[PDB]
RNA sequence: UUUUGCGGUUGUCCGACCGGGCAGUGCCGCGACGCUACCAUCUGCUGGAUAAUGGCUGAACGCCUCUAAGUCAGAAUCCAU
């Protein structure tokens, strides 16, 4: 069955600016300025009533509606990401190695390096390359734990899963050897 | 080992024992060049795209979740250098 009709509307603040030239959607905060192109997905922006944008897809067939409100989210992380921002917080567990973590900003590129040692006795060093636009800290509040900060939800989302699956254990029982960093709550910088 | 290079030596033949001939390379020791042996010596690089799998964001299906749109890592695999 094709839908005649199916439609999203999602509410923009009024501190925030947001452009979409063609389908390339530009949105600037307090915080910076985040860019996502969507012309993989054929969907029609409007505005409805004074700070709302309106998605809808004409003639679907389950396949493209379920498109749809993905892209809703999507872009609504965007007007969350340039407002509040996004901020990861990761432990460290361990059994007897304590896992020794510096982190760094390169001068060339710009973008943060976390450099792992003394994972459970190994000497190799695990070096990971955050994305760009991400900052990494670690917290004073309370020991061995990461944090990491970010406008784009899938920068922040994919460096920490970066650092998650670099820490993986091999050839032994992973319900024994349940070390790692792992990622704690995913709430926002304010 | 036909360098038939030098030396040794056996039986005949060359007329006085120097130098050689023949025994299909007479036999033995050493033998340079050349050829040759994991029997000797030297040398044999790195992108990119992926598969399984583990993940990110995220609907369908107000909850979720690696998939549906998008996307990350990755094998002696495929392609190329
Ligand atoms: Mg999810």
């Amino acid at each position: 069955m094709r839908y005649i009709h199916s439609e999203e509307t999602l509410e923009v603040p009024e501190n925030v600016k947001v452009s979409i030239k063609s389908r390339i959607v530009t949105v600037e905060g307090p915080r910076g300025k985040l860019v996502k192109d969507l012309s993989h997905i054929a969907v029609n922006f409007s505005v409805i009533k004074k700070g709302v944008i309106g998605l809808e897809i004409h003639h679907g067939n389950r396949k493209n509606v379920a498109a749809l409100r993905t892209v809703r989210t999507i872009i609504n992380n965007l007007i969350i990401g340039v407002t509040k921002g996004f901020k990861y917080k990761m432990r460290y567990v361990y059994a007897h190695f304590p896992i020794n973590v510096n982190v760094e900003k390169n001068a060339e590129t710009g973008n943060f390096e976390v450099e792992i040692r003394n994972f459970i006795g190994e000497k190799i060093v695990r070096r990971v390359v955050m994305q760009p636009g991400v900052d990494v800290e670690i917290s004073k509040a309370q020991k061995d734990e990461l944090v990491l900060s970010g406008n784009s939800l899938e920068g922040v989302s994919q460096s920490a899963a970066d650092i998650q699956q670099i820490c993986r254990v091999r050839n032994k029982d992973i319900r024994k050897f349940l070390d790692g960093i792992y990622v704690s709550e995913k709430g926002n910088i304010v």
